């Protein structure tokens, strides 16, 4: 069982069916940029405390949900062996639902915030812009090729749940945001 | 109060004034990478220790000049109802104070370091390089779009702030740092 | 000794040899993200404990060799004073041996792993991400320019590097990996 292949060692990668691609191919970026957001959270998810518990198995299933979402990246809309495999609707509704929640329990602002807190809002802050980076590499994708939309609507709520989880983060150890002391009245 | 609007969902996006634009083009990129440095910051300051208190006020205040800096990214310079607010002077002086007095303090190099050592003296050297990769991206967009290059002489500035800054973190916690190898005298 | 010399302060920075690029230049662009990934490495480093320190030396070794594959990323191939110093054969089978070791003691998987687990196993799943990140923009470079294709090799192999020793950190503390539950046999 040998991982390395060599196979990408000058440049170019497979992708989902036959197709090969230079690995800054849009579409290889795409899906990329969604393994570093869940290796964040991987990373962030290690980070969780007696306080902040309740947060772990919903970091967890985001992760399995972002395995999803790459497959479909990761596959051409031509593609006549392999299909879409992943449907926004209950992910997404599961997201909005979080962040209701999240959002009702926290102190209201007004003004942005300073993106920080504890080590674990923090790192939701982090996730939360990683998952926003990636989100723009999907939309360079979708601006040449065809697909699945459904991911890019997932993607864009996942930056609002991080946002409302990492202020729940905050709220899980009574450590108070700070304010943007030059924001406008925002939200 | 829904932070989830669902107008970005089909990946366009609104900037400061009435223009919309994809979630890839340029200028989003460049504060949506200022936002990533600013949670990055965050990230960093909830690892100050009893060792490191005494950076824990400016990193704070970083990330207030960088949601300043992003601001004004975030509008175009031909836009007549916001203008830019963002000033280099005095930011920028109060940067090289700092690293000055943190480049007199820890021992004198020579060569190029390893980055790393602490936990923060890392995470500070990750500030340093998210800081040059946005750095990039303002470039990036200063190259199609006429910006405040007030932002690019600060975040310049920022990078070798965040790599003094490193450096004073590894001496307060009197952790020596590891030379490359193969180095030239370089500084 | 001011490390701030402004000059990079209109968005120009000069490369080994005479030649001044934008900071946006894939050719920056490649050396600035195996930078980025140099620090996450001193990162990834710091969060060494009691379980895992067999680890520590290697990731060291890494940053020197990261060190040397950016002098060649930063070199152009027509220099006539400058030359490629970097050589992949003996850092990468360093590598393949390491990685087969690392395969060979942790439990076997078919399917794909959640990247996460212990802090450190999901700071090495972030390696491996930013690594791959980093390829692309080598990638994206030579595409463009002449490169030392020995740091392409050198850098594909280290992401699979780093998947076999975040594996083995989750193994070093008894953390069992989590698979993704809608994954085929893929290894
Ligand atoms: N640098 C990269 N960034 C993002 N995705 C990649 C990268 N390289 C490969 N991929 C994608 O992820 C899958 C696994 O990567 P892997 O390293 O196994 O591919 P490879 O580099 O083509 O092969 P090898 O490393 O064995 O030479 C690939 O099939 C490809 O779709
Ligand atoms: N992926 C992104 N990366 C960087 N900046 C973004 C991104 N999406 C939006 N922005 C910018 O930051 C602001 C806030 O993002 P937000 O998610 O609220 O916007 P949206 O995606 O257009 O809306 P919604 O998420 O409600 O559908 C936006 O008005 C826009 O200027
Ligand atoms: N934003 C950046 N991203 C990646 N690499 C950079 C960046 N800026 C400069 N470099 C490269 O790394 C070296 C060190 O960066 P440095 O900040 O010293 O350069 P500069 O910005 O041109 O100068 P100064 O900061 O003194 O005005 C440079 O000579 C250049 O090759
Ligand atoms: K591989
Ligand atoms: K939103
Ligand atoms: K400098
Ligand atoms: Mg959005
Ligand atoms: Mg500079
Ligand atoms: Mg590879």
């Amino acid at each position: 069982v040998k991982i390395y292949t060599k196979n990408g060692d000058k440049g170019q990668t497979r992708i989902i069916g036959k197709q090969i691609l230079y690995k800054n191919d849009p579409r290889v970026a795409a899906y990329g940029e969604v393994d570093e957001l869940n290796s964040w959270v991987g990373y962030t998810k290690s980070l969780i405390n007696s306080h902040t518990q309740v947060l772990s198995n919903e970091l967890e299933e985001i992760q399995q949900l972002l395995f999803d979402c790459g497959h479909d990246l990761a596959t051409p809309a031509d593609d006549e062996r392999h299909s879409f495999k992943f449907k926004q609707e209950q992910p997404t509704v599961w997201l909005e639902e979080k962040i209701d929640n999240y959002t009702q329990v926290v102190p209201a602002v007004k003004k942005f915030i300073l993106p920080g807190g504890t080590q674990l809002a923090s790192a939701l802050h982090v996730a939360r812009t990683i998952t926003r980076r990636a989100e723009r590499q999907i939309v360079q994708l979708m601006r040449e090729e065809q697909i699945n939309q459904d991911v890019l609507i997932f993607i864009n709520r996942l930056s609002d749940y991080f946002f409302a989880a990492a202020r729940y983060a905050n709220y899980l150890e009574q450590q108070p945001d700070m304010l943007y002391r030059n924001s406008k009245d925002v939200f």
